[PDB]
């Protein structure tokens, strides 16, 4: 059974991020060990069955911090090289055994920076930058490409979608989403990229859409029950699930699971934590 981990759905005033664990087989949430470094706004992904947390900020200070969490020991380690730049709201994903850290924000601006981590060498390297500067980009990997979807330019949500080919070391701008989305969830499901929730220019979104690389098209997907900006999206035991988020009024303590046969999202209660969700990674 796969387990979902979620980092940073809540961040305390004193910069402690929540670290939550969800086992969908038993339907149990737990709090697990906090990161060693005080920080919020981390980006997370899973590499070799460890949860990596990259970047962030501690109040006004932006970080180059990297930590990795072992679910077998319930311990975070600070044994990894830091990134070369300090930045928050970075998008993280793994392609071809490297961990990529995409975009974000520092004191000065939103960023188009892309760095790659080689676990064999324990070294970060700048690779090709995105064509667009953006923070909080949602990342997904499909077909040998790394996708950078949506995000924000500092104020406004984006519909931009770019993908990176590591053999060419180049980003290419592809079909934009139908809606501008910051604070969105993105996950690969059934060989398509799903983008769910977020916030457009006017409102938090319940809407969803999916990208098919074969056709280079985004198509609308049936809406969730709730609007969810800040939503965590992941595939867990083969099921697409959206976690938490802000509906315009309040922070939600529910999840939704996509049921493609019924063509509906099924709503389930979660745990009454201060915030449910954050940056997500799935471990078996």
């Amino acid at each position: 059974g796969e387990v979902l981990f979620a980092v940073g759905g809540w961040c305390s005033g004193d910069a402690i991020s929540s670290v939550e664990r969800y086992d969908p087989q038993t339907n149990e949430w737990r709090m697990v060990a906090s990161m060693s470094k005080r920080r919020c706004g981390v980006g997370v992904s899973v590499l070799d069955d460890l949860l990596y947390a990259v970047g962030g900020h501690d109040g006004s200070s932006y970080l180059n911090s990297v930590e990795r969490y072992d679910p077998k020991t319930n311990q975070w380690s600070s044994d990894v090289a830091p990134t070369s730049t300090c930045r928050t709201s970075v998008g993280v994903a793994v392609l071809g055994g490297f961990l990529y850290a995409v975009g974000g924000q520092d004191g000065v601006s939103c960023l188009n920076i892309v760095e790659r981590y080689d676990p064999k060498e324990n070294k970060w390297t700048r690779v090709a930058s995105m064509s667009t500067r953006r923070l909080g980009v949602a990342v997904a990997v499909l077909g040998g490409f790394l996708y950078a979807v949506g995000g924000s330019d500092g104020t406004s949500p984006l519909n931009t979608v770019e993908r990176y080919n590591p053999q060419e070391n180049r980003w290419h701008t592809i079909a934009p989403m139908g809606t501008r989305r910051k604070h969105l969830g993105c996950a690969v499901y059934q060989d398509m990229i799903y983008a769910v929730g977020g916030r457009d220019d006017t409102t938090e979104l319940s809407s969803a859409e999916r990208y098919n690389p074969r056709t280079n098209q985004w198509s609308p997907v049936v809406a969730m029950t709730s609007r969810r900006s800040g939503v965590g999206l992941a595939v867990v035991n083969g099921q697409l699930m959206a976690v938490g988020g802000f509906d315009g009024t309040t922070y939600l303590k529910t999840i939704e699971v996509f049921d493609p046969d019924a063509n509906t999202w099924r709503l389930y209660g979660g745990m009454n934590y201060r915030r449910l969700g954050g940056g997500v990674g799935v471990i078996k």
